[PDB]
């Protein structure tokens, strides 16, 4: 296999914990920003006015392609909320493809518990769609204006690379943290075959899960369950989100798997680290997860399969300690499942818009051991698919 995208491949950084993020230029003359990229929103939005956390903010005043459209945006949600001013400019992404583009920018003026502390971004690039742009399904996103002004192909690609270790804002900035192809597939970025799942609606990118197993076992729910009310792959959360029921089957599956080790009520709600002696990580005791997604052939599924390399996400203790620690990144939702990063890390993942379809296949940077990898593994004889979706 050949790497034909070699100008993009390497053009991320960043960690499951904070986010992944992308170097754009917007305005002119170009100022540089770092931009989150996430998959699971529709806006794009930077900082325009000065914040603790940001060593940098877009100025329009400076831009002479500065437009402004005269509206505000205000995005309150679960866990922040930021506000903002629209307009547009020119956009370009310098270890992306060889153009420009005039989008919609959202310039933040005000925000809570966005912008995060070390994160090294100063922005985010809502990379789903129009549906769920704000204020509204009018204000077009940048893909889709990307999409309209070039040539570029209607299709993105996302490798991210957990370290599989904890890193500090200075080793993020100078490590690399993975790839966003645009416009493309590079085949470098992932071993085996890909295998696509039908994207359900365009709004976000929500797929059906028909089957879900622990270390082979089968959670056995109904497979509405698992995608109630939808279920979606969303680079813009760390952990793999599951519904109530099912983050309470699942867990009741993982600590019986785990059980020849007794873990504290605040390392399964995700709140609380836990440490093992330099080296000493007890990755066996740990199953792995099956997600079975929904094929493109009739009646046919495939699974992806993670490791505890993905789920448990390395943090920190103190920069002091050789303890190796981490935090258990699954956690109950009341939205939905999410497939957010540290599921994402296992995974090249296609995002075939053009065909409304998106691509896994193992991660040529996942993190595993001597003994298992990640998978993405087909076929599997699977019928009325259709009526795992919720409605
Ligand atoms: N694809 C295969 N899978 C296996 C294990 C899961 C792979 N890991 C390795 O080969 C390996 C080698 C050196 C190292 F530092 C870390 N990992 C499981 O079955 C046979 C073994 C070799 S080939
Ligand atoms: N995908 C959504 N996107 C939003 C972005 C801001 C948040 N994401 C993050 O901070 C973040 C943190 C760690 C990660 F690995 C990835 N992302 C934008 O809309 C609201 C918020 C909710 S979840």
């Amino acid at each position: 296999r050949r790497g034909s995208f070699v100008e993009m491949v390497d053009n991320l950084r960043g960690k499951s914990g904070q986010g992944y993020y992308v170097e754009m230029t917007v305005g002119s003359p170009p100022q540089t920003l770092n931009i989150l990229v996430d998959t699971g929103s529709s806006n794009f939005a930077v900082g325009a006015a000065p914040h603790p956390f940001l060593h940098r903010y877009y100025q329009r005043q400076l831009s002479s392609t500065y437009r402004d459209l005269r509206k505000g945006v205000y995005v309150p949600y679960t866990q922040g909320k930021w506000e903002g001013e629209l307009g547009t400019d020119l956009v370009s992404i310098p270890h992306g493809p060889n153009v420009t583009v005039r989008a919609n920018i959202a310039a933040i003026t005000e925000s809570d518990k966005f912008f995060i502390n070390g994160s090294n971004w100063e922005g985010i690039l809502g990379l789903a769609y129009a549906e769920i742009a704000r204020p509204d399904d009018s204000l077009e996103p940048f893909f889709d204006s990307l999409v309209k002004q070039t040539h570029v192909p209607n299709l993105f690609s996302l490798q991210l690379c957990g370290a599989g270790f904890p890193l500090n804002q200075s080793e993020v900035l100078a490590s690399v943290g993975g790839s966003m192809i645009i416009g493309g597939i590079d085949h470098s970025l992932y071993t085996g075959s890909l295998w696509y799942t039908p994207i359900r609606r365009e709004w976000y990118y929500e797929v059906i899960i028909v089957r879900v197993e622990i270390n082979g076992q089968d959670l056995k729910m109904d497979c509405k369950e698992y995608n109630y009310d939808k279920s979606i792959v969303d680079s813009g959360t760390t952990n793999l989100r599951l519904p109530k029921k099912v983050f309470e089957a699942a867990v009741k599956s993982i600590k019986a798997a785990s059980s020849t080790e007794k873990f504290p009520d605040g390392f399964w709600l995700g709140e609380q680290l836990v440490c093992w002696q330099a080296g000493t990580t007890p990755w066996n005791i740990f199953p792995v997860i099956s997600l079975y997604l929904m094929g493109e052939v009739t009646n046919q599924s495939f699974r992806i399969t993670i490791l505890p390399q993905q789920y448990l996400r390395p943090v920190e203790d103190v920069a002091t300690s050789q303890d190796d620690c981490y935090k258990f990144a699954i956690s109950q939702s009341s939205t939905g499942t999410v497939m957010g990063a540290v599921i994402m890390e296992g995974f090249y993942v296609v995002f075939d818009r053009a065909r409304k379809r998106i691509g896994f296949a193992v991660s040529a940077c996942h993190v595993h051991d001597e003994f298992r990898t990640a998978a993405v593994e087909g076929p599997f004889v699977t019928l009325d698919m259709e009526d795992c979706g919720y409605n």
